[PDB]
């Protein structure tokens, strides 16, 4: 199942939903996130466990340089999480308030 | 910095960011989140972690009960995770309807 990849996979599957991405970007991502290098012995590693999941598709683009997206399944997987985070954030009427802002400044940022 | 925690530790956190629960109430939200039997000898060593990061406060109610609840650290680690989740999730318009219907349905299930 998908609610047991560790904490680091599930941040991939993150970065991917925001739009598919070249192995090194990720790692940007992840490193921006995280606030510390993210070495090469982690990432690659673990992105091939999600893409024997299938969880993620690795298209080969010309030469050595490898661009990884979300396949369908690792889209299901991002919503469940954000479900269940959001059906327990979402308490009161305060909480549902926060969220939307949230989303609302997000969107208009785009 | 919360960021590097486990997922089965920032998962306690989101069980205590609906309301604080006693330490048997834990076990069953996140069995039910894995849809898989939750050890009780991998919960509390990760619950004493988390009290002794600063991130849960543990209120010793009776003998062989105990409630927990997060603290405004724990909160803030929370919070941080879906700040970023959404950030990288709403990335157009379907992303925000999405997640706007989802805020609405949590809500309307109040
Ligand atoms: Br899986
Ligand atoms: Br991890
Ligand atoms: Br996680
Ligand atoms: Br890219
Ligand atoms: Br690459
Ligand atoms: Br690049
Ligand atoms: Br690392
Ligand atoms: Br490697
Ligand atoms: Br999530
Ligand atoms: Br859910
Ligand atoms: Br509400
Ligand atoms: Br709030
Ligand atoms: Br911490
Ligand atoms: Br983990
Ligand atoms: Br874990
Ligand atoms: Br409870
Ligand atoms: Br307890
Ligand atoms: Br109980
Ligand atoms: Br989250
Ligand atoms: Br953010
Ligand atoms: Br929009
Ligand atoms: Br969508």
């Amino acid at each position: 199942d998908a609610r047991d990849l560790t904490a680091f996979q599930k941040n991939i599957l993150t970065v991917l939903g925001e739009e598919a991405r070249y192995g090194l970007a990720i790692k940007r991502e992840l490193e921006e996130y995280y606030g510390e290098e993210v070495n090469h012995g982690r990432l690659y590693p673990n992105l091939d466990d999600l893409v024997n999941k299938g969880l993620v598709e690795k298209s080969e683009l010309d030469k050595r340089t490898n661009e990884y997206a979300l396949t369908n399944e690792g889209f299901d997987a991002v919503v469940d999480d954000l479900e269940w985070t959001l059906s327990k954030f979402v308490a009161d009427a305060d909480r549902r308030e926060r969220v939307e802002t949230i989303v609302a400044d997000d969107a208009a940022a785009l």
